[PDB]
Order: C-alpha cells, then sequence, then structure tokens
C-alpha cells in the first residue's frame, strides 16, 4: 500500500519533484529504461502539481505495458494523502521484476506510462 503525502508544511513543486523522484527511483530498480521518464519529466510535473494544487489528485499509476501486443503487464497504485510528509516514497520494487519477467519479458522490452487519477470535475492541464 504505497503511500505519497503532500504535506502543506512542503512546497507543492518541492512534493511534485519528490514524488516523481520516487516514481524515477522505481524505474530505475526495476531495470525499466529511463529515457521516457525523463521526457516526460515536464508535463508530468505540471499535471501532477496542479492537480495536487487543487486536491484532484487521488492516485499516481505506473502502468507497464508489453508493447509487442500493448496488453497490460502490472500496475502500481500512488495513494495520495493531503496533510500537515514531503512527497518520498520507497516501496519493495521486487513485485514490478516479478511482474515483468512473469509475462515473459526483459525489463528493457517493456514499456511504462504515468497515469494520474483525478477527481472527475478537476481542471484540464497542457498536455492531458
Ligand atoms: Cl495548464
Ligand atoms: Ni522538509
Amino acid at each position: 500500500s504505497t503511500v505519497a503525502t503532500y504535506s502543506y508544511t512542503h512546497s507543492v513543486t518541492y512534493v511534485t519533484d519528490n514524488i516523481l523522484k520516487s516514481l524515477k527511483d522505481i524505474i530505475l530498480l526495476s531495470g525499466l529504461d529511463p529515457e521516457h521518464f525523463a521526457d516526460r519529466w515536464e508535463s508530468n510535473t505540471r499535471a501532477i502539481k496542479t492537480w495536487l494544487g487543487t486536491g484532484d489528485l487521488r492516485k499516481v499509476i505506473l502502468e507497464i505495458y508489453n508493447p509487442a501486443t500493448d496488453k497490460l503487464v502490472t500496475r502500481w497504485d500512488i495513494d495520495i494523502v493531503y496533510g500537515w510528509g514531503d512527497g518520498s516514497f520507497w516501496t519493495d520494487t521486487e513485485q514490478l521484476k516479478y511482474a515483468i519477467k512473469k509475462a515473459g519479458l526483459l525489463p528493457s522490452q517493456a514499456k511504462y506510462k504515468l497515469m494520474l487519477d483525478t477527481k472527475p470535475g478537476r481542471p484540464d492541464v497542457e498536455g492531458w
């Protein structure tokens, strides 16, 4: 049950960067290619920052998929909590590694993307 806490004791930009850094660590430790996540850093930052600030962000979801068939390999959910936390979190990456190899794939043979689960009334954000 991975939780990321946005505590208002910290700035939303710092919290956002720490969330992404914790996700980057998961991607790295799982053996996945980190390039896509780096390319998406600016857009992921904009959406997470904005929807943390409005309170609309509910979960950040890392979706691993098989690019040969485009079917889901596994999902890793990060639940968001708000209070008065720095955004950073740590988990056992074995779950991700295990799911990838269970699909008969090397991590260099899988792809991934971030999904953001929001309250339905949330404002639209450029790029999302
Ligand atoms: Cl925007
Ligand atoms: Ni602090």
